[PDB]
C-alpha cells in the first residue's frame, strides 16, 4: 500500500509490486479484460530487455555495472520468477509502450534490492524507444513458439498418424464419396491423407518463419535509427540468438516495414488457419469414424477418457478459436498508420494463443487419442464387401464387350457385378469363381 | 493435497479445492489454453442450480434440507465468493458436461461444511442432464450481460456523444468526402451521427433479446424432457425471472433447436459485431481529429490519459478487432451442430461473453475518459472552413463561376479566407455588397444546423 | 463506334450505349473484376431517378416536359429494360458517383431518343448530389430483396419442413448427442427444429429491416441537406413507398449517420450470416440422414436429380444439401466483406458502399434461390426408412431406463449389455432372461419400452 | 429442343447447344448466382482433357483418331471458341461433376461435328473421376494465376513503389506514430517500408507454390486410382508442365490428401489476404498523404482520373473482397469428409477471383496512381523544421524548460524551430549556429544522406 510520485500527481502501488507509477497509471487507465501479458511474452521481455544492456555495455554506452544489474534482472525475469509483476491490460496503447515501461521499472526495482541505481528510461530503456521494443519481444515469442513448441507437436502428431497408416495399410473398408457408398479404400490410407495434412501443416509453418523471426529492434521511434547505434538490431539480434538457440530471428530486411507493420503476424496466422482448416477434417473424420456404436459407423472405437469422442470436440474447438483469432490479427494488421501499426497488444494475444492451443491440443490429439485407436477390422471388411465394384477387372477374362454387358445389366436390375457374372451364366473356362473373386477381390480394389 | 478414490482409480485434488474427482481428470484431460469459465459464466451456473433445486423442491423430488442446502450454496457461486473453484479448460468436451459437473462438485462441498450431504449427481443434478444446463448457464450469463451491462454502458457512451453534439451545434468546420475537403458541416452534427450509431447498437442488442434469452433447461439429453418433470423449463426460468429480474428470459419457442443449436449466440454476435463497425469509425475519426500538432488536422484535443497519443481510440479499435475475431469462432462453432446436439458450447460461450465485457468496460471508458473531455479548436476550425475552395460555389451567381475560381486558387495560395481574397481582388461593388459577400458565404448557415 | 468530348478530350463509346462519356471514362479506369451492377441494383437506380423527379416537378424545380421524360425512362430502367447499359465494374469510386453519373447519361440518352434534351447533371441529378444517391438505391435494393424475396423463399422452406415435421410425427428413432447413440426422438421433432431455425431466421431478417429501410436521400453530399429541398427526403420516401409498396422505406432517422456509415448493411449482413449457420446445420444433417445407403445412416431417402458418378453408375449423391453448403460459405465470406467495408469510413463519407452492396445483394439473392430450390426438389420428396428408425430405436440400450422401477438399475444395464452383445430387441433381451412374472407382465413391459412415448411426442 | 439421355433417362436440351443431358439436368438444379465458371476455369478443363487424351493416346488405350479429335475439341474450348456452351452455376454438386460432364459433353459435340463418334464418359472421360479432374482443373487455374499474372503484377507495383522510394530519398517530413507528429523520416524511406510490403508479398505467394501446384489426376474417384493406369498422373503433369510451360505444376505428395481437402487453396488465400492486408496500409497512407487541399494533409498530389484518391478506394475495396473471399475458402475448406472435399466449385470461385482482383488493381495502382504522385517538397520540409519532435536534441544546451518554450512558441507563431531559437536569443550563451544546424538538421535526423 504504499506511494509514488509522478509528474501528474500520487500513485498508490501494492507493497510487494516491483513495478512503479507508469504500470500503476496503466492499470488504472485499462481496466477492459482484466487479463494482462501471458508468460512467453513477459519472458520475451525480459530476453529483449537482457540483450539490450549487453550491446549498450559493449557498445560503452552503459557503465558495466548497471549492464550486470539490467543482464541479472532480465535474467530472472525470462526464467519466469515475476509473472506476477507485469498487471497492465492487453488492451493498452497499441505500441505496447505500457509493458515496455512495465518491464523497464520492474528491472530497475529488481536492481534497487541488489544495491544499483537504474533510471528506468534512461539506463533500461537506453538505445530503444517506446515503439521498436514490444514487436520485438512479440516476434521473439512467436518464433519461440514455433520452433521450440508448435513444430514438435504437430511432429508428434504427424508420427502417431503415420503409424496407424502403416499398421492400417490392409485394414480394408468402404470408400465414402458424398457421404455416399463408393469404392473400397484402407483405413490406412485415410490415415497417410491425415498425416500428409499435419506434415504439409509443418511445411507451411517453416515457410513463414523467413519472415516471422524479423525484429524491429535498433528502428527506435519511427524506423530511422535515431538515437540507437547504427548496428545496434544486428548486435542485439546475435545476442539473442546465442541466448535462446533460435537461429531463426533476424534483423528486419527494412526496418520501416517492421514497424509500420506487423504482416509477418498476418501470414503466420494463416499457416495456423490452414492447420486448424486440416485438424478438423481430421477430428471430424475420427468422430463420425467412433459413432454409435448402434446408430453410427462404428468403425473405430476412441479411447475413453459408448465413448464421447471428447478430444475430437475439444481439437474442432480450438480451430474454431484459431479461425476467430486469425481474423483479429487481420484487422489489426490492415489498419496500422504511417511508422507504426498500434494493435500490437492485439494481435500477440491472438497469435500467441493460436499456437499455445494448436500446440497442447496436437500433443493430446496424437497422445491421448490418436495413438490409442482400435479399428473394427471385421466390421470395416464388411462394409467393403458392399462398395460398388466395376467391371473393368474382367476386361481380360470376358473382354470389353460382354462386360459392358454385365454393366448394363447390373444397373438395370440393382444387381452387384458378381452377381450379374453369375446370372448371366459367364463362370465357365473364361472364368471360374475364383477368377472373379480374384478379379473383384475389395482389398485389390483398394490397390494398397 | 488431500486424495479422492473415482470410478477409475485415484485422484489427487489440492487440499482447498472444493472440486472433486470429475472435476480433477478433466482439468488432467484439458490442459489446453490455460483459462476456465469466467465470473458471468460461473454465476449463471450457480443461478441455474439454484433454481432447479428450487423446483425440485417444490415438486416434492427433493427434500427440502437438501435444497437449502443447494440454494444457499449455488447464492455463493452466483455472488462470485468461488471463481477460483473453477478449474476446467475452456476448451472442453463441447456440452460442457465437465463444467456442469464441476459446478454440482463445488455444491456438493460447500454443503457438506454446512453439515449436509448431497449426491453432486442425484441430487444437485436432479431433472437435468449433462446437454440442457450449460447452453442454459450460457444464454442466461448472456441475457444479463446485455441487459444489465452493455446496454447501460452504450447508453452511457451514447449520452456522452449526445452532449458534446449539443455543445458543438454551431462549432462549423469543413466536411471530409473520400478524405478531401467538402462544404461545411458542425461538429455537433458528426456528433450527432455517432451519437445514432451508439443508439441504433442499443437498438441492434434489444432486438435480439426474444431469442437470446431463450433457455433450453427441461429439455434434458435430446429436447424431448424424458426424466425431467413435464414442466420443469416453465418452473425453473419462472424462479430465475423472480430472482434476478431478468423478464427476458423465457423458455425455448422449440426444445429441439434450443439443444442442436446455439443460433441465438450467433444472432447477438451480429450485433456486437455491428457495434465493434460502429466504434471502429466513431474512434478512429476521433483520432484523426486529434491528429498533430503541427502536420495532422488539429480539430481537437483529446484528454492526457499517459502531443497526447489516442490511447482510448487504440483501446477501442483493438477491442473492435477482438470482437471481429470472437464473431468468426461464434459462427463456426454455430453451424457445425450435429442431431440432437451443438458441442461448441464452451468456446462459443467464452467468446460471446468476452465480447459483452470488452464492449462494456471500453465503451465506458471511452465515454468518461476520451468523449466528456475532448474540446474543440473552435476559432481555427472557421478559419478554415472560411478559407475552403469548397464555399466559393455560392459566389457563381454574383461574379461567375470563372472567377469565383481564380478566388479559390488565390485564396489557398496566400493563405486567406475566401471573404478577405473576394475583398483583395476587388470585386465589391455593384455586383456584390459586402452585406451580400457575408451573407453567401455565411459557413454556418451552409451547415444548415437547427 | 461513336465519339464524344469529355472536360478531360474525345471518347470512343460503342454505336448502341445509352451511357456517354463519364461511363466510359470509368469503364477506362476499372478494369478489375469485369462485373458490374446487378439487375436489382439498377433497378433501384431508376426508381430513384423517377421518383426525385416527380419531386422536383411537383415543388416547380424541374420543367413538367424534363420531369416526364426522366419519369418514362426511368420507369423503363426499373422495369429491366437497359441491364446492358451499366458497363462500369463493381471497384469504382468508393461512393458509387460513377454508377450514379451511368444512370444520369442513361437516362438522358433515352429521353433524347424522344425528342427532350435532358442535362445528366443539372436535370437528371436535380436536388441529389455524388453521395446519398447510391446509397439510397443500395438501400432500397436491400429491402426489395429482404421483403420481396427472400422471406418468402424462407417462408416456403419453412412451411416444407414443417409439412415434413407433421407427417413423422410417429417415426420414432434414436437421437444422437455427439454422434453417438442417445435416448428416443421422432423424426418430426428432428424437422420441427429445422422449421424453427428458418422460422427465426424470418423473425431476424424483419427485425433488421428499421434500420435496412433508412435512406440517404435528400442529405446530399455531406449530410447536411444543402442545395437540396429541406423535405426532399420525405417527399422521395412518399413516392417510393407508395409505388413499390415497400412499407419499410423510411428516411434516416440521423442524415449524418446514414452517410457516415453503412451500419444498416452491416447488421443485415449479420442476419444473412445466421440463416446460413442455421441452413449449414439443415443440410448436413440431411446429407447424413440421406448417408450411404449401405455405409452410412440411411435414415431418409432424397429425391435423385442427377447422375452421380461414371465410375459407379448407380451412385446418387446429396446435391441440393452442397449447393446449400457451399451457399452458406459465400454468405459467410461475403459478411466478412461487408463488415470490413463498414467499419472503414472516415468523417462524412463512407467509401465502400460499390462492394458492400454487392456482397449484401449476392447473400440475399444465393439464400433466396437456393432455399426455394432446397424446399422443391430435397424437402418436399423426402421419404423416411420409418421401419429402420425404429429396428434401432428398439434395440437401444438408452431405452432400458423405464424398466429400473420394476427390476432395478444393475438388472437393466444387464438387458442393454446382453441385447448390444446379442444384436436383439430390449424387449426380447428382457423375456430370454425371464424376468416377466411376479414383478413384471408381457403388457407392462411393452408399455415401459414404448419408445414412442419415450420421444414424449405432443 | 432436342431429346439426349443419360442413365436416370431422357432430358429435353435446347436444339443448338454442344452440351448434353448431364448438364441440362445441372443447369434446372442449381438456378441459384446465374455465373458459370469463369474463362481461366474452362481454359484448364480443356488443357487438361486434351492432356489425358494424349496420355490414354500414348498407352495405347484410346483410338489415335478418337484422342486426335478430343485433342483438337480440347483446344477449341482452351482457346475460348465454345464459352457459351459452360451454362452450370458455379453453385453445383461440390465435386464439380455437372461442369467435368459440360467439358466431356461439349467436346463430344464438336468432335461430332468433325464426324467422329466420341462416348462423353468412356473416351473424353477415360482414365479419369469427377474427384480428380476438376480439383486439377482448379489447381492449373490457380498455379497459373499467380506465376503468370499475379507475381508480374506484384511485380510492377514493387518497382513503381521502388522507384518512389529512389525519386524521394531526400524528401524530409514529420514521422507519425499513433497519428501524433515523430521525429523526421523521408518520404522514400516510406515508400521503400511500401515496396518491402509487395516484395514480401511475393516471397508469400512464392512459398506457397509447392503445395498449390499439387494436381490429384490419377486419383480417380476415391485416391487409389483405381481404373486408371498406375503412372497417369505423372504422364498426364509432364504433359501439362510441357504445354504451359508451368514448372510448378506436380503430381500430389499423397493422393487421397490431394482429393480429401483443398488445403493448397486455403494456405494460397492466406498470402492473397496477407497482400490485402499489405495493400490496404499502402493504399490509406496515400489516400491521407493527398487529403485536402486545405484541411488535410496534403504531403502529395495523386494523378486526377482536389482529385478523389479514386484507386486508393479500388484496392482498399478489393482487399474487403479477397478478406470475405478468404474466409469463404477456409469454410469451404475445413468441411471435406472422408474421402472427398465437395466444396470445390465454391472454392475455386473465390480464390481465382482473389487472383484476378489482386492482379488487376495492383497493375492499375502502380500504372495510374504510384507512377504519377508529386510531393509537396519544399511544404514537407518546412513542416519537418517546425515540429516540436525536433527540439529533443538542444535539451543539453538550453535546457528541458527552454526546449519546451521554443517548441510551444514555434507552433504558436507557426515558425521554424531554427527561427524560434534565435528569436528567442539563445544563440550565443547555449549553442552557436553552426552548432544550432547541426542538431536541426531534419534529412540527417532521419538518416539519410
Ligand atoms: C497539415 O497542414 C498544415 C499544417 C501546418 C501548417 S502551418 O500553419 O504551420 N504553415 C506551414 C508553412 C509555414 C508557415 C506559414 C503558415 C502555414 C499549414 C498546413 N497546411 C497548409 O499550409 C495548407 C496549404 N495551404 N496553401 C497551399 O498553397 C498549400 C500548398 C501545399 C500544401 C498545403 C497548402
Ligand atoms: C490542417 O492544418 C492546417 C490547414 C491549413 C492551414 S493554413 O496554412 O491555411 N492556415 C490556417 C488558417 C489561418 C491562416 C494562417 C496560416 C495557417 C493551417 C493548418 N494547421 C495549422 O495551422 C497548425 C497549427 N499551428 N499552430 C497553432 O497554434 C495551431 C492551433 C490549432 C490548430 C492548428 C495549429
Ligand atoms: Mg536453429
Ligand atoms: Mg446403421
Amino acid at each position: 500500500y504504499r506511494i509514488e510520485h509522478d509528474t501528474m500527481g500520487e500513485v498508490r502501488v501494492p507493497a510487494k509490486a516491483l513495478w512503479r507509477a507508469q504500470t500503476q497509471r496503466a492499470v488504472e487507465n485499462f481496466p477492459i479484460s482484466g487479463r494482462g501479458l501471458e508468460r512467453t511474452q513477459i519472458r520475451a521481455l525480459g530476453l529483449l530487455k537482457g540483450a539490450c544492456a549487453q550491446v549498450n555495455s559493449d557498445l560503452g554506452l552503459l557503465a558495466p555495472e548497471k549492464a550486470d544489474a539490467i543482464i541479472a534482472a532480465a535474467a530472472e525475469i525470462a526464467d519466469g520468477q515475476h509473472d506476477d509483476q507485469f498487471p497492465i491490460d492487453v488492451f493498452q496503447t497499441g505500441s505496447g509502450t505500457s509493458s515496455n515501461m512495465n518491464t523497464n521499472e520492474v528491472i530497475a526495482s529488481i536492481a534497487a534490492k541488489g544495491g544499483v541505481t537504474l533510471h528506468p528510461n534512461d539506463d533500461v530503456n537506453m538505445s530503444q524507444s517506446s515503439n521498436d521494443t514490444f514487436p520485438t519481444a512479440t516476434h521473439i515469442a512467436a518464433t519461440e513458439a514455433a520452433v521450440a513448441h508448435l513444430i514438435p507437436a504437430l511432429q508428434q502428431l504427424h508420427d502417431a498418424l503415420a503409424a496407424k497408416a502403416l499398421d492400417w495399410h490392409t485394414v480394408v473398408k468402404s470408400g465414402r464419396t458424398h457421404l455416399m457408398d463408393a469404392v473400397p479404400v484402407t483405413l490406412g490410407q485415410e490415415f497417410s491423407g491425415y498425416a500428409r495434412q499435419i506434415e504439409a501443416g509443418i511445411e507451411r509453418v517453416r515457410a513463414c518463419l523467413p519472415r516471422l523471426g524479423e525484429l524491429a529492434i535498433g528502428g527506435t521511434a519511427v524506423g530511422t535509427g535515431l538515437n540507437a547505434p547504427d548496428d545496434f538490431g544486428v548486435r542485439v539480434v546475435a545476442v539473442l540468438v546465442a541466448q535462446t538457440g533460435l537461429s531463426e530471428l533476424r534483423t528486419a530486411a527494412n526496418s520501416f516495414e517492421a514497424q509500420a507493420a506487423r504482416d509477418g503476424l498476418v501470414e503466420a496466422s494463416g499457416a495456423l488457419r490452414t492447420i486448424a482448416v486440416s485438424l478438423t477434417k481430421i477430428a471430424n473424420d475420427i468422430r463420425w469414424m467412433g459413432s454409435g456404436p448402434l446408430t453410427g459407423l462404428a468403425e473405430i472405437q476412441l479411447p475413453d477418457l459408448k465413448v464421447n469422442p471428447v478430444l475430437p470436440e475439444a481439437v474442432t474447438q480450438v480451430a474454431a478459436q484459431v479461425i476467430g483469432n486469425d481474423a483479429a490479427i487481420a484487422w489489426g494488421g490492415a489498419n496500422g498508420a504511417f511508422e507504426l501499426n498500434v494493435y500490437i497488444p492485439m494481435m500477440a494475444r491472438n497469435i500467441l494463443e493460436s499456437f499455445k492451443l494448436l500446440t497442447n491440443v496436437s500433443r493430446l490429439f496424437a497422445q491421448r487419442c490418436i495413438a490409442g485407436l482400435t479399428a473394427n477390422v471385421e466390421h470395416l471388411r464388411r462394409l467393403a464387401e458392399s462398395s460398388p465394384s466395376i467391371v473393368t477387372p474382367l476386361n481380360s477374362a470376358i473382354g470389353y464387350e460382354e462386360a459392358a454387358a454385365v454393366a448394363k445389366q447390373a444397373l438395370k436390375e440393382r444387381k452387384t457385378i458378381r452377381q450379374t457374372v453369375i446370372d448371366r451364366g459367364l463362370i465357365g473356362d473364361r472364368l471360374s469363381i475364383e477368377d472373379l473373386d480374384r478379379r473383384l477381390d475389395v482389398l485389390a480394389m483398394a490397390k494398397a
